[PDB]
């Protein structure tokens, strides 16, 4: 069936139909991960329905195994410190996502993390899912950790919607300004009610305001397409995970060594 | 119908409550449904609907217009799980204003809504406490039932203006049984009833009857059942003032 199911938990809310379900030598430093992760799990579309997303699981977890494996630890954070959102309806990776469990359902404050920056972190994380559309793109928090990233030359890392986090530097700097990337592409966002994905359209379309800040989204489809633009790693959707973190891990173990 | 906690797919390892036991002003509501027990289970709770309409709906005729506000701005959480007026204010449910943002900022209340949500983050907020000592050092409403009180912990490590004010409130003995019918998923980590008193408040019930309480510009009930006549208070308070 192409029909939305109901989220039960929340008023008006409705997971993705069941069709589209099924359709869709390391380094030894100290280095960490800071894993940007979504507190919201529900998006309200142009019919006043909200699609129950979050955190897309496969785009957070294959990348963030990859960087494990190399010597790469992580830790998370929220705008607000609640509990990471997670669409489990898209959930070897198992066992991982259970051994650090903790480290999603118990993560820091951005702001704290923010207050304390100068840092061993080693890379930006904004892992996708329309969650990442949910308050990042607006975060004086998540703007600021971007900038702490590139000023001090240090990688960050997304994937499919991801990137609309980079729009919460629309207002100052701006350190991502003529830099390209892998994204999910609008086109896409504008013909997923058709499968009963969402519940409904989006109320703005993230793609198209990356563009206006400076940004060069240089795919148009999705093919699970990876790029690389200096330190500043993407991919296009779930399809691009894994090529992700193989990217991810041979480009900050070179730049370690 | 069984006793069996009713699994929430939305949250891994969330449950609601079993299918057995489910049988200015400005409002500070819950911004996140997820309440862990201390069995590593998520119990799937928020706001009571009920609980948090009745009294607005007495309040709100007798011309009091409410507005919400959470801590992080992130929506109101509601336990929808049963549980005409709501659609047409739900929009401020739904987007509501950071609290943190309206505490630098004209209200005539402060009203704090029950459900187990109310144990999640209330109770620990520099915000909360901010706006809480705001409407007593104003001589201002404070409104609030069920676990509601919960919030008033916040002042727990300042100087606390609500020493011996005496409440109601949902009794923690309540709560360590309700697991035994499935209501819950586990048993909760702490008991705020036992906090309150360390911090020097009254709870003047130990049983659920739906008994409202008076002390000062405080109005305070035990459960959903006093929703209403909590409302009949808040609106009898605050009119004839």
């Amino acid at each position: 069936s192409k029909n939305p199911q109901v989220d039960i938990a929340e008023d008006n809310a409705f997971f993705p139909s069941e069709y589209s379900l099924s359709q869709y030598k390391p380094y030894r430093g100290k280095h960490k991960i800071l894993v940007i992760a979504a507190d919201e799990r529900y998006l309200p579309t142009d019919n006043g329905k909200l699609f129950s997303t979050g955190n897309h699981p496969i785009e957070t977890l294959l990348p963030l195994y990859h960087l494990h494996a190399a010597g790469f630890e992580f830790e998370v954070a929220t705008i607000s410190g609640l509990m990471t959102k997670f669409e489990y309806w898209a959930m070897k990776v198992m066992p991982f996502f259970e051994q650090h469990k903790s480290l999603f359902r118990n993560p820091k404050k951005l702001a704290d993390v923010v207050a304390s920056l100068n840092s061993e972190y080693a890379a930006i994380f904004v892992p996708g899912g329309h969650g990442a559309l949910i308050g990042l793109p607006e975060s004086q928090d998540v703007a600021a950790a971007l900038q702490w990233a590139i000023k001090n030359d240090r990688f960050v890392i997304s994937l499919c919607h991801g990137p609309a986090a980079f729009l919460a530097l629309r207002h100052g700097d701006n350190p991502l300004n003529g830099y390209s990337i892998c994204a999910f592409p609008d086109a896409a966002d504008k013909q997923t009610p058709e499968i009963g994905y969402m519940p409904g359209h989006l109320t703005w379309y993230f793609g198209e305001e990356l563009k206006k800040m400076g940004m060069n989204i240089i795919n148009d489809d999705i093919t699970g397409r990876v790029h690389k633009d200096r330190k500043l790693l993407t991919g296009d959707s779930p399809f691009a995970a894994n090529a992700l973190g193989k990217l991810a891990a041979q480009e900050m173990l070179a730049a370690y060594a």
